[PDB]
C-alpha cells in the first residue's frame, strides 16, 4: 500500500508492475515528492514477488520535461541546508531506486524526456520507443548545473564517451539515430506522437506475448548478474553527483536561470 | 595431447587451429567436450611458436551448444557441482585467460556456453549473414555462463543484452555488425564450411606477414587487464549461482522437450 | 613558457588552441615535441578562464607521429636510454591528456598516426575535416605496443573486436569504423588542401555553441566523467610504457624504423 | 557562515580549527549541526592558507552523537521524512569528510558515538586526552546500520573481523583496540577535566610540528592519499544513506530512540 | 538435509550451529565433506530466523584440512576438475556469500582449506593460546586455496603472509591477536572442546539480548561488499591456478609422506 | 650478462638472486642511474629461471640514506624536460620493476632507510631487521616533494591509513616499534649496528634453512596471486606519484631545499 499521487498512478497485471505518468497538460514535469514517490513505486515493485518486470509508461507527448522548476522556485538555516533537503535528498533516493532495483526495468519512451527524468530513461533496462522523434536532453549547462541520476556512468556506459561530452557539454540532445547507433531503443513502434495511449497498450501486449514460456526467474537471476558490473561505478556516482550539485545551487546560478 | 573424435587440431606456422568436426550433431558438446576444448587452449598457451589460436567448426552449425543427452553422489548439488561447475568454470577461465590472439571462424549459429565461448574471443570471422548467437538462458530455466554476464554487455551493450537475454532472442547478425562484433563477413555460402575455414585462414597468413608477432602478443597482454577481473568475478559467481536453478529443477524439466 | 617552431598556440575567450604548424612533414612530433604539448596542456589546465582546449594541426595529416629521425638520434645502458628517451616523455605526455581538466577538442585535419593517434583518442570530442581521415595505431609492424593509453582508450572507443582487428593486423580505424562507433562528433566535410579553413569554421561553430553555456558546468560534468576510468587509464600509462623498454631494448623497432 | 551556538571555528595561521562547545549536552548533534559542519569542512577547504583542519570539542564526551530529541522532532510519506531527515544529512556531512583536501586531525577528548564517532573515523589523524576514550557504534542496539562510511572505515582502520565483533555486539572500540591499531598517533596523557588545555597542547604541538615544513607537499601527499579509497567510500556513502530508509520507515528506530 | 556422520548441525533461535564430529581423525575432511558444509552454510543462510551460524568442532583440532586418504576420467585434468576445482570453488563461494554472521570457535590448530575457512568467517574465538592456523601449501607443492589469497593479506597483512605463506609457517597465536583475528581467547583447557563450545554459545546468547537482529545482518550486507569481489575473483584464479600443480603430480608425490 | 656498478654489486647462490649496496661511506645514497641500476638488476632476477628470492642487502650503518642530492644538483629546452627526464623517468622505471618482481623479495633492512630507497623497502615482500634501531624515513613534506615509489599505497597498506598520516605529513620516522606494531619486520635478528656483514651471512643462512623441503614454484605461484591484490594500485599509484611530483622539482622548492 501507498498514498495516491495525482501525477503517477501504478497498477499491476500479472507480472508486471506498470507506472504510469499521467500529467499530459504539463509535459509530466515533476516535482521533488513526485521523484520520491517514483522511487517508492520503484521499492514496492521490487517488494512484490509476483512482480518481474516494472514498466514506466507516460501520457501525451513528452515522456517528461523533466523537474518542474515552479517547484524549485516555492525555515531553512542556510542555502546549503535548503538544497540538502530540496535537491540532494530527492536525487540521492530515487536514482538509489533505480540503480538498485531488482526487477526489469522497462521504459516506454512516447515522447522527449529532459534532465532527471531523462536521467532515470538511461537507467532502465530496456527502452522502447513510439517513433523516431524520440530524444534525451540533459540541459545541464545550459541550467547551470551538472550531471544527475547516474548520467555520468549511464550517458558514456549507453551512448560512448566521446557522444556523451559533445551532448553534455554543449546542451545538445541525443537524438533518435544517435540512440539507435548505440542501440539504445530495443523497438522503435513507429506509432503517431498523439497516441501514447495506443503506444503504451502495443508495448504492454507484445511484453505479454514475449514472456511466454519464459522461466521468469531467470530472468531476475541474470538482472542480479548483470547489474554487478556497474552497480558500484553507479553507487560512487550517486553520491558524488548529488553533492557536487550543491555548489551550483548555492552559487545561485540555476535559480537565476530557470526563472527565464 | 588425448584424441577427441569430436575436436581436432593443429599448428601451422604460428596458427594453432581447433576444429569442431561434428556437423552431424550440430557440434553440440558434452561437458568432457568442453573440457578438452580448454586443454586445447591450455595446449596453445604453452606453445612458444603459437600466436593465434583459432577455432573453426563444420556443417551449417558452429556449436548448438551443450549436448543435452550427457545432461540427462551423494545430493543433487554434489552431482551438479561435479557436473556443471566444474566444468564451466574451467572452459570458461581457459578462455579469459588465453594469451594468444583468439579467433573464431563462425560458420554457423552458436548456442548457449559455445556462443559464449564465441563472445570470448578476440576477433570473429562470419562465413555469412545468417550467422547469430543464442543464449536461451530464460528459456531454459538457467542464468548467463561462460563469462556472458560481462562479455555481453561490453561487445553488444546493455540495452540490447537485456532484451536479448530476458526475451530469449538472438544477438542476430546485423546486432552483430551494429556493435562490430564481426571484423570480416566473408559471405560464402553455408553448404562449404570447409572452404570458409580455408579462406581465412590464406587471409590471415597474409594479414601476419611482415609484423612482430611479439608485439601482438604483447598487446593482447595489455588489453586483456582492461576486463580480466570482472572476467575472473564473473566466473565463480555464475558457476554458482546457476546451482540452484539445477537443484530446483527446472532445467532437467525443460531440457527434455 | 618557451616557443616551439612546430606547435603554436593562443587563447580565444574561452578556448586555448594548440596548433600544429609543420606540414611539410606531416607534423611528425620528436620526443621534445611531445612534451611541449604536454606543457601546453598543463598551461592551458592551469588558466582559470580556458574552458576548452583546442588541438588543431596543419596540411593534409594531423600528424604521422613520432618523428623517426629524432628516434635514430652518454647512457650507461640500453635500458637507462630508452628509460630517457621513450618512456619519460610518453608517460608525461599521456599523463598530461589524462588528467587534463578542461574539455579536450580534437580538429582531425587528416590522417593520425601512432602516439599523436592515441593523443586523438584520449580527447573528449572529435570534429572531422572529411570522410578520408583515419587512425593508424601501426605498433605491430613497428615492434612495439600499445602507447599513450590507447590500451584503455581503444577498446573504449571503438570495442573490443574491433580494436583487435586493428591492433593484432596493422589496420587503421577508418572514418567508418569512426562513425560507426560515435567517434567523430562532426564531419565538415571540408576539402583537405584547407586545413585552416576548416579550423576557423571549427571555432566558428563553437562561439555559437558555447553562447548561453555556464561553462563552469562543463568543466563540473567533466570531473564527473572523468571519473569513469581514470584509475584505469593511470594504470594503463605506467604499464605501457614499462612494458615498451623490452621492445626498445631488443632493437626490434630501430631496425624496423629505419626500412 | 551563519554561526551556531553549539560549533565554534577560528582560523589560527594554517589551521582551520572547529570547536565543538556544547558540553553541557555532551555534544549531541541535530541534523542541522552535522550540517553546519559539513559547511565548516567546504569553507575550511576553500581557503588557501588552511593546511589542515582540527576538530575539537568540550568536556568529558567528543560527542555523544545524534541528539534523540532532534529526531523526535509536512511529509507526505514516512520515506520522504526521513530521505529529507536523515538520508540528506547523512549523505552531505560524509561526502565532506570523505572529499576533503585539508589534512584532517582530530582532538578527541573523550568518547565519541554514532554518527560522530564515524566523522572521527574519517578524519586522518587522531589524538587522544587519555586512555578512558572509545568510539561506540551502537547501531545494532539502535535498529540501524553502518553510517558516515564506517562500512569502509572500521574495516580500514580497526581490522575486519574486530569490526564485527564491535558492529555485532554493540561494543565498544576501546582505547587498547585503538592502539593496537595505530588509530591513535599521540596520546596525550591529560586529566578529562580539562579538554580545553588539551585541546591547546595539541594546537602548541602542532605548531612546534608544522615548522620547517612545505605545507603544499602535506595537501599534495593527501591528495595522492585519498585516491586510495575515495571510490569505497563515496560508494559506501550512498549505500548506507539508502539503505538505513527501510530501518527508520519500519520505525524499530524510533522505538527505541525513547526507551 | 541429508546425514553427515562427521559433521551435524542444530538450529537455537538465531543460532545455527554447525559441529564438527570426528575429533579421532582430528576432523579431517574429504571433498564431499567440504561439499557438505558449503551446503549446510546454503541452508543456514535459507533460513530466516538464523542471524548466525557458528562453526565448532570437537577434540585437539578445529581441523587438519583435506583428507589424504580421499585424495590418494579421460584425462588427469578431467580429475581434478572434477575432485579439486569443483569442491574448492563450491564451498569458498558459499563462504564468500554467506549472509548470517559468521562465527568459528577455534578448539584448536586449523590446516589448508580448514584454516582457509576459519579465515572467510567474519569473527573468531579460540579455547586457548595453543592455536594456530597454517597453511603448508608450499610444503605440498600447492598455492592459495579458500580465498586465502586475499584474506590472509587482509586479516595478518601483507608481509606476514609472506612470511608465513613462503615458508610453510604457522600464524601463530600471537600473531592472531596483534592483528585482532581472535575477537575472545577463552582461556579453556584443550583436553575439552565440548565446554569450550558451550562456554561461547552461552556468552554469544547474552550479547545478542536487546539487538536488533536484523541490523546485525544489515550491517554485514554493506560490510561483505567491501571484498566481495576480490573474493569472488581469487576464487575463479585460485582453483583454476592449482590445476597445474595437480596435473604436474607434484602434491600427490608430497601428499603420500 | 649487465654492466658494472662500482655501489651495487650481485651474485647468485642456489636459488637467491642477492643484490649488495656497498657504498657505506656514503651511506648508499644512491643517484639516478643507480635506481636504474637497481631496476635492471630485478629484471635480471626475474629472467633467471633458477632463481626464486631475490634478497636486497646493504652495508655498514644505514640501509641507504636515498637520493644522493650531489646528482641531483648535478641540454634541456625547459625545466620540465629536464626533471621528466631526470625524475620522472628513473622513479617511474624503478618503481615498476619492484611492482612487477615475480620473485620473492627479501629485503635485509641493516639500518635506516630514507626516501625513494625507503620506498623501495616497503615494496618488498619480506623485511628482516639487524635491532631495533632501524627505521624508515619519508622526509618528502621537508623536501618539497610527494609520495614517492609507491608509497601513496605502501604505506597505508603495511603501517595503516592514521600512521601514515602522521609520519608523512609531519616528517616523522617509521620507527621499529611502529613496524613491529603492524608485523612489517618478518624476524629482528637483534645485532649490533656494526656488523652489517654478519647480519647479511646470517639472514641468508636462515633463508638456507627455511627454504629446505619447500616446492619453490608454489611460492612464485602464491605470490602471482597475492600480488594481483594490489597491482593496479601500485600500478596507478606509480604514474601519478611520478607526474605530479614534476610541480613540485619544476616550482624549484626541493632544490632549494635540499642545496641545505
Amino acid at each position: 500500500e501507498i498514498r495516491q499521487n495525482e501525477k503517477i498512478s501504478y497498477r499491476i497485471e500479472g507480472p508486471f508492475f506498470i507506472i504510469h505518468l499521467i500529467n499530459p497538460d504539463n509535459l509530466n514535469a515533476l516535482e521533488g515528492e513526485d521523484y520520491i514517490y517514483l522511487g517508492e513505486l520503484l521499492e514496492l515493485a521490487d517488494r512484490n514477488r509476483d512482480v518481474y518486470f516494472t514498466i514506466i509508461q507516460s501520457s501525451g507527448r513528452f515522456f517528461s520535461s523533466g523537474a518542474d522548476f515552479k517547484g524549485i522556485a516555492k525555515k531553512y538555516p542556510s542555502e546549503t541546508s535548503k538544497w540538502v533537503s530540496n535537491f540532494v535528498a530527492r536525487n540521492v533516493y530515487v536514482t538509489d531506486a533505480f540503480i538498485k532495483h531488482s526487477k526489469v526495468l522497462i521504459c516506454c519512451l512516447n515522447g522527449p524526456a529532459i534532465g532527471l527524468s531523462a536521467a532515470l530513461v538511461a537507467l532502465c533496462d530496456i527502452v522502447y520507443s513510439i517513433n523516431d522523434k524520440v530524444y534525451l536532453l540533459y540541459p545541464f549547462a545550459n541550467l547551470g548545473l551538472i550531471t544527475e541520476g547516474g548520467t555520468t556512468v549511464s550517458l558514456p556506459l549507453k551512448f560512448g564517451t566521446n557522444t556523451t561530452y559533445e551532448c553534455l557539454m554543449f546542451n545538445k540532445p541525443f537524438k533518435y539515430d544517435i540512440m539507435c547507433e548505440n542501440g539504445f531503443i530495443s523497438k522503435n513502434f513507429n506509432m503517431p506522437s498523439s497516441n501514447a495511449e495506443a503506444f503504451n497498450a502495443k508495448v504492454l501486449e507484445e511484453l505479454r506475448e514475449k514472456v511466454k514460456g519464459l522461466y521468469l526467474p531467470s530472468c531476475l537471476g541474470m538482472k542480479k548478474l548483470l547489474k554487478s558490473n556497474h552497480i558500484d561505478a553507479f553507487n560512487k556516482a550517486n553520491s558524488v553527483e548529488v553533492n557536487e550539485s550543491l555548489k551550483y545551487w548555492v552559487d545561485g546560478e540555476p535559480l537565476k536561470r530557470f526563472r527565464q
